[PDB]
């Protein structure tokens, strides 16, 4: 198919009934209110050369990984699959040097895990991750530095500061892309004054530890579906890689964040769609 038409999940002001805290994994999570809006998504499948992180924010690549179990957490980020994805980011960005931070794996049908939980208290966490269907930047600009200073040691953290720096997910599929596939939105098409800053927490060892604590854009909805200038490429495999770009430290034009989101097409079909997005610093120690 050339695209679809599908709705999305935008922001809803909290005038209107929203809130401002994206629980991470939780039943009430998949409860949350937002402003629907129907987009219309470009299927790029064959025209992906002409996409790319600076212009866009993100890219189509082809890359083969040795990992094929991605489940098990412990056995992911032991094994060499953060290597081979530093080692591809900086190829393709030619970055000066590439951190991992980790990855988040979902498997869950969105549906199918809706009714299983319709008990649930909201504060349930899933045994799993199910997509993520509301648009969003995986970071603000100020959670970018949140994120920075918390996950590298400080001395670090300062340093690659000075330069320039740059926060990629690198998604990949399990298996083919039948399902649920990842819809990524054009930098350049949405503007500063429709991204809100956001609080995204995961409460993790709860009530021992106080939540994970991490900050997000929250997208204002389009007045239009073409507005939002929306992509996808169908039938994406373990050997490619979708790389989405949450913050960028150049502020000169060079894409900066891509609002995102995942979406059900009419022709969904097969087990569900499984799915690594491993996040990572992207550094280049010779610019800014
Ligand atoms: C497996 O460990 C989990 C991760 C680790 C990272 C590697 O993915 C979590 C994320 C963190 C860790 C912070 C909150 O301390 C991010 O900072 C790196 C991050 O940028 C992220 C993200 O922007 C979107 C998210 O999903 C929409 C997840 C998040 C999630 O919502 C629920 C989850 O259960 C949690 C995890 O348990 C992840 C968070
Ligand atoms: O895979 C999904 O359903 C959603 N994933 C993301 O938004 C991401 O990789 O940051
Ligand atoms: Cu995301």
């Amino acid at each position: 198919k050339p695209y679809y038409d599908v709705e999305f999940n935008y922001r809803l002001d909290p005038r209107d009934g929203g809130d401002e805290v994206i629980w991470g994994g939780t039943v009430g999570l998949m409860r949350r209110k937002y402003e629907t809006r129907t987009v219309r998504i470009n299927n790029e499948r064959g025209n992906e050369h002409n996409f790319n992180l600076d212009t866009h924010g993100f890219a189509w690549v082809k890359h083969k990984t040795s990992v094929t179990e991605f489940a098990d957490y412990l056995a992911i980020r032991q094994g060499p699959y953060y290597g081979e994805v530093a080692e591809m980011l900086k190829r393709v960005t030619g970055a000066t040097k590439v951190h991992v931070i980790g990855h988040l794996h979902r498997s869950l049908n969105y549906n199918d895990t809706t009714e299983e939980e319709k008990n649930a208290p909201d504060m349930t966490m899933t045994k799993g991750q199910t997509p993520g269907r509301f648009v969003h930047v995986d970071q603000s600009y100020q959670g970018a530095v949140r994120r920075l200073y918390l996950d590298l040691p400080q001395e670090e953290a300062r340093r690659l500061e000075k330069t320039r720096w740059a926060i990629i997910n690198v998604w990949r599929p399990v298996r083919k892309v039948t399902n649920e596939p990842l819809a990524v939105c054009d930098a350049r098409s949405v503007r500063e004054d429709e991204l809100f800053n956001t609080l995204h927490l995961v409460p993790m060892r709860w009530p021992d530890a106080a939540p994970q604590e991490n900050q997000m854009w929250a997208v204002a909805p389009p007045k239009t579906p073409t507005q939002h200038k929306w992509h996808y490429v169908s039938g994406m495999t373990e050997d490619e890689a979708l790389l989405i770009k949450m913050f960028d430290s150049k502020k000169d034009g060079t894409a900066r964040r891509v609002p995102h989101s995942s979406f059900p097409t009419p022709d969904d079909f097969g087990e569900p769609r499984a799915s690594t997005e491993t996040r990572c610093f992207v550094f280049w120690e010779d610019q800014e």
